């Protein structure tokens, strides 16, 4: 694809065609979008962020993460597709011209680049970091239950070879710390969405805790109507609540260390699929599945630009 | 540096540097040393190929190339390395001496003069050629995507602007068909490595097509024994196996090429470091990176030799 | 004769023949057929597979193989009808212009030539592949108990002197595995027939499990309105359904491959008779067979490129 026109948007890509659709949204939208090295990964990948500005300094912003697992594919493409929908709706729909004119967005499409390469190189459902440590043969780190929120309690495991393995220490895999160096260099986040795959789900946070967030009331009622946008479009029917009374306890989370550095609109999507396909999500749903999550997005940033 | 004795090996040079290097060593040894130019870059600069002969009448020859990516500064580094080797251990070393008795030896220190001039001035992460595509506002094609070999398939750039971009047509640029040329009017080479940079692989024929080559046991031994080699001196690990089933889908690839020639023995060398510095690989790793790698291309040209 | 208008299709052929029809079949419609060697045989004959198409890059495609198990002599002579009737019948047949028109179709007509070759000079009956075995007096692979679907398990033999022996591992025959590589490069196959002799069956996925596909309800629908169409020229009855619930447990068998693969439209055809003249089937029946088989060929492509 020699433009952003020409991509298909139906079909999974590979890093490269991904990082090279980044730079073709950024040479055609050079006004509106840029694009951030935020570091490297365990492997020396270029982690990348695109930035969705329209001036100003520092403004509020709203972070949104995909692919910290790398199988989790409808994510991945599920970003793409959002890269476009900002540069065609800036200026078209009137709530997302809004939100645009006065906020910043950064996307990070494939938040685990060298577990990404290694779905399409040798397992295509390999969903740890592919870092190598200390002693032991294993490989990989669940990046989602590596950050600093809970770390290393129940939810998680200690074993480097689970595939639910934590890490030796909080922030331990560079493609989380860069992360975290990032949100908190920037101090001035307003929202943080976490997207992931599969079960069909929009949580607010604790995992790590039974503890009850101080605005359960608001995110639980801006979770039920970003989930009433999302079915909106084709009548996809998510669930919704705090991640540990909705699927299980879970520590080290992304989106209770976000909560917790006082990032109010703290959520985490789980897409696409009940289980008829599960990871292995038919590239036909690719653009559906984009369309309707990006209802249920829309309607997050609508509460955070007036809140 | 008026010697080749006094040549710094340990640290990084510019294109004058190496350039000067080559007449130091053929001055120094004209019985066994000899430099040819093949062709011109796209910005005129001439290409150098560096030949070590015994005699006879165009011998069975090993063909090693290194540098056509420009940041893989590395391998620039390590053919320097290499030619002084060859010109201090024939006559000394047993097995080396009875290689290029019967064997010639084509190595090609700089195989992208025009990138590399640009990583030393403009961009040390540059990596394509320096040609100008007439319609487009980018520059440059990624050269080992360039080969008549499954060129234009999956694995590969068609926008000009992208980092693996693999231009107009097969062979469309003068660094690529300059080879082909020089390789095909040989029409004796036994051997062909490509020399590159980081993740410490070494891989064998197609990357364009999942086909397994004919010689697959063949080269998989091969490969084997060399990384062996390699890593008995400092422990270095390297993964062996063909490009598409170790990395991914990959076409215009050199060895793929160069295989279909009838060339045999074809690998590719991915040097040191697995992501600690990528690219930017401490000169300090220059010596020690290239002693290991000698190990491992010593022991392809002892099978080729024999076999 | 020197034009594929005066071939006599009415008769059996040789592999010398055939390979020179589809010199004459090419030479005549350059614009729309081409002839492509997808490998080697085991005893070095070319592997020819003929591709139909009016443009496009990479169109979804429909993969035709007959004469896997070289005594089925009708599927070769079929092979032969078909290639002639796609030529006729684009620009005149309105269906079948359509599918051409948006559609590619790769056509196989001798799969396994050495044993094609085998059953015109030494035994009528053969049918395996004509690979040496190490350590046995008795040659060959049943193709199609070779490919890698529930390879080695019940439904297949182990024993080199078998019938139905299966090969030393998955693709082990270079016959199946030119195929695989092939139709796993292209990437964008929908359909995948596979031709056979006597039984006059059409059959869907899994001879390997009794595990039901997907799938199954489309494909026994697209079946029985298959065998409806065939039915409809001369009378002839087919019974369908599944592999292993029709005829027997079988593994290794190329439509469980190529489904698994991703190719929904993976149907087995076996033709005419059901043990009058079995393999020996009359030349008188040719014609009569092809043209029946084509409506049923004709109506699985049409539920292909339509959704
Ligand atoms: O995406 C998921 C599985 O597909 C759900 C996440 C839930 C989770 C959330 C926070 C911390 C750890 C885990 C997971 O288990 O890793
Ligand atoms: O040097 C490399 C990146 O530093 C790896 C090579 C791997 C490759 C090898 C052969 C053909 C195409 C690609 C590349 O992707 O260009
Ligand atoms: O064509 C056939 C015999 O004439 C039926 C096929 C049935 C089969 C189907 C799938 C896998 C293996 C065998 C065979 O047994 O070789
Ligand atoms: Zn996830
Ligand atoms: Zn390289
Ligand atoms: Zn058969």
């Amino acid at each position: 694809a020699r433009s952003t026109n020409t991509f298909n948007y139906a079909t999974y890509h590979t890093l490269d065609e991904i990082y090279d659709f980044m730079d073709l949204l950024v040479a055609e939208h050079p006004q509106l979008v840029s694009k951030l090295q935020i570091g490297r990964s365990y492997e020396g990948r270029p982690i990348y962020v695109l930035k969705f500005s329209t001036g100003g300094s520092n403004r509020p912003a709203i972070w949104i993460d995909l692919g910290i697992h790398s199988r989790e594919w409808i994510t991945q493409a599920t970003g793409v597709w959002f890269a476009k929908k900002f540069t065609e709706d800036y200026g078209q729909d009137p709530s997302f011209t809004a939100i645009l004119d006065s906020m910043d967005i950064f996307l990070e499409i494939v938040t685990n680049p060298d577990g990404f390469a290694f779905t399409h190189s040798q397992n295509r459902l390999w969903r740890k970091t592919r870092s190598v440590t200390s002693s032991s043969l294993c490989v990989g780190v669940d990046a989602n239950r590596n950050w600093d929120a809970g770390f290393g309690k129940a939810g998680a495991s200690s074993s480097p070879c689970s595939e639910t393995y934590h890490g030796k220490y909080a922030n331990s895999e560079v493609e989380v710390k860069s992360i975290v160096d990032f949100v908190k260099d920037h101090g001035n986040f307003k929202a943080f969405l976490s997207i992931h795959s599969y079960s069909q789900l929009l949580l607010y946070p604790y995992g790590y805790t039974t503890q009850s967030i101080p605005d359960k009331t608001e995110l639980n009622q801006v979770a039920k109507s970003a989930v009433e946008a999302l079915k909106s479009l084709y009548g996809t029917s998510y669930k919704y609540g705090s991640i540990i009374t909705t699927i299980y306890q879970a520590s080290g989370g992304s989106i209770d260390w976000s909560y917790n550095q006082g990032i109010k609109y703290s959520f985490t999507f789980e897409l696409r699929d009940t289980g008829r396909y599960g990871f292995l999500l038919p590239a036909s749903q690719i653009i559906p599945t984009a369309q309707e999550t990006w209802l249920g997005v829309l309607t997050i940033m609508e509460h955070t630009v007036n809140n």
